[PDB]
């Protein structure tokens, strides 16, 4: 039972989605440390709980989702049910680290770990204790119809590296990116 770590890929202009789907091409190894990231649990075998908003979760290929090896969670206030391939669904973040003592959850989780979108990152970063914000800066900005809201470094602090993130600016299909993780322990 865990961990409030929230990923996120930007464009510069701040967007975070375009047409329920992503702004720039896809990047394949944006991907896949999207996927290590979020996939490496700690213990000897338990597994970290992903939440995330309905749309988001729409917005994975319907052939990826369940995202594998991970409880997957959707935010959804709105809906009688976790969507297929969904394990679960609650109306608030806080029903939803709230599993995890529950009788519910509590053997399962390790690590948790926000995959979007905007407003449950919102809710999210605004929450007590301790937090770890990883965003990949997509290095050109494109057009957006949905933004990552804006890091209060009264309380987040940019670190100036962190074991397994590369610091180097990377570069894939002619786009730039750098990885920076961020934190705050309130």
């Amino acid at each position: 039972v865990g961990s409030l770590n929230c990923i996120v890929a930007v464009s510069q202009n701040m967007g975070i989605g375009k047409n329920g789907d992503l702004p720039w091409p896809p990047l394949r190894n944006e991907f896949r440390y999207f996927q290590r990231m979020t996939t490496t649990s700690s213990v000897e075998g338990k597994q970290n709980l992903v939440i995330m908003g309905k749309k988001t979760w729409f917005s994975i290929p319907e052939k990826n989702r369940p995202l594998k090896g991970r409880i997957n969670l959707v935010l959804s206030r709105e809906l009688k049910e976790p969507p297929q391939g969904a394990h679960f669904l609650s109306r608030s973040l806080d029903d939803a680290l709230k599993l995890t003592e529950q009788p519910e959850l509590a053997n399962k989780v390790d690590m948790v770990w926000i995959v979007g979108g905007s407003s449950v990152y919102k809710e999210a970063m605004n929450h007590p204790g301790h937090l770890k914000l990883f965003v990949t800066r997509i290095m050109q900005d494109f057009e957006s119809d949905t933004f990552f809201p804006e890091i209060d470094l009264e309380k987040y602090k940019l670190l100036p590296e962190y074991p397994g993130v590369l610091s180097d600016v990377q570069e894939e299909k002619g786009i730039k990116y750098k990885f920076e993780v961020y934190e705050k322990n309130d």
